[PDB]
């Protein structure tokens, strides 16, 4: 049934330049849509020539359109493997004042309430570029959703929450947010953030007073900043 599609796929799949290949793609798409399985990889195959030579909008147009076979004829799994590889390639080749965008219509295009790393995940990464942006209005929404998905995660949560009031600059803030992320310290995996917050509290605890417990916090901290690498490791 699907007998045709695949060849002409495949054929398309080749040609390696750009040139009457997403025409042919194109075409592809133009089959009737009815499974649309091979309609979604030959606009990956668009996506993945698209913003690696040339033109960017033409990538967004074929993205979005990319982003109908998220709940129906394609699976979840694949879309969500299909998107982070994408994502991987342009966060590769450009930085964020391209990627930013196609994250944000990711999200957009997500709206559904059985996403749980496929909407966390993007969000975090989102809110690290928007933490580089130096955006703190659109973050503290950001941050609202990743907090209401919970009430492992919660510890990242924090981790941006800190990094945020970090810039911001407000010390009774990330006080709270230490002794409350001490909580979650309890049952978790071993990651980077256990590390990261300790530097906080280590800087928390100079200026409160207690140096003692700054010193087992940066020293914990540095433990971590070891396992994980500098640029922090020196300074702290």
């Amino acid at each position: 049934v699907d007998l045709e599609n695949q060849y002409y796929n495949s054929k398309a799949l080749k040609e390696d330049d750009p040139k009457a290949a997403l025409s042919s793609f194109q075409k592809v798409l133009e089959l009737e849509g009815e499974k649309g399985e091979w309609g979604f990889k030959a606009l990956k195959q668009m996506i993945k020539i698209n913003f690696k030579l040339t033109n960017f909008p033409e990538m967004m147009n074929r993205y979005k359109q990319l982003l109908t076979y998220i709940r129906s004829a394609v699976t979840r799994n694949y879309s969500e493997k299909s998107i982070n590889s994408i994502l991987d390639y342009i966060s590769t080749s450009k930085q964020m004042d391209l990627l930013q965008e196609f994250y944000e219509t990711t999200l957009e295009a997500l709206k559904d309430a059985k996403n749980d790393r496929l909407w966390f995940k993007t969000n975090t990464k989102l809110g690290k570029l928007y933490l580089e942006r130096e955006e703190y209005g659109k973050l503290q929404k950001i941050l609202r959703q990743l907090h209401q998905s919970c009430q492992t995660q919660l510890l990242e949560i924090y981790a941006l929450e800190i990094q945020m009031y970090t810039a911001q600059k407000n010390n009774k803030k990330l006080k709270a947010l230490y002794e409350q992320s001490l909580h979650i310290k309890s049952a978790i995996p071993h990651p980077l953030i256990m590390g990261v917050i300790r530097e906080c509290g280590g800087k928390m605890h100079l200026r409160e007073g207690e140096f003692e417990k700054a010193h087992t916090d940066f020293f914990e901290a540095f433990k971590n900043y070891d396992e994980s690498g500098s640029p922090r490791r020196t300074t702290c």
